[PDB]
């Protein structure tokens, strides 16, 4: 038994919810937040901006020194680096962001991120601002994630889409 609320369950390992990440966070305390990262760790927009924005920029600055020393992530890569006030640990992950034509191929590289931790919060990787179909990420994230994973939708007639669609 774990601490997440409210969500409907997708499959074995998946799991649902129209929510704030950001509230979710704060609410829960959970072990990994998973950050919509890009590659220079620039937590700008998006769930990123919200996130750094809610850790009062500390997530920012924490990811700066990160990138001083050990230069840009991968597309499709991630760092493990503070919760901050949200989550012990955040898992900065890149997916590819459509908007700079990046291959969605590596969607599920993105993802296959999620199997070194047992339990996440997560966004819909590549969705929103970085472009990708959101129901094509659910469905990667279904068939690559084997972990437990609690998907948070802010936008609750997106939230209704990926439910009514879900095969
Ligand atoms: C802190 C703070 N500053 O502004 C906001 C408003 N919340 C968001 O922007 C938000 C939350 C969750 C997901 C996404 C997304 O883009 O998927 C966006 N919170």
């Amino acid at each position: 038994v774990n601490s997440f609320s409210g969500y409907l369950k997708l499959t074995d390992n998946v799991y649902i919810k129209n929510a704030d990440i950001v509230e979710e966070a704060k609410k829960v305390k959970p072990t990994v937040v998973v950050n919509a990262a890009n590659v220079y760790l620039k937590h700008g927009g998006g769930v990123a901006g919200a996130l750094n924005k809610a850790t009062n920029n500390a997530m920012q600055v924490e990811s700066d020194d990160y990138i001083a020393t050990n230069g840009p992530l991968k597309v499709g890569g991630s760092c493990v680096l503070s919760g901050h006030n949200l989550a012990k640990h955040c898992l900065h992950v890149v997916g590819p962001n459509v908007n700079k034509g990046e291959d969605i191929q590596l969607l599920k590289s993105a993802y296959e991120n999620f199997n070194q931790h047992e339990v996440l919060l997560a966004p819909l990787l590549s969705a929103g601002i970085f472009g990708a179909d959101p129901i094509h990420s659910l469905r990667v994230c279904v068939d690559t994630v084997r972990t437990n994973v609690y998907l948070a939708v802010f936008d609750k007639n997106l939230y209704d889409k990926l439910v009514s669609s879900f095969l």
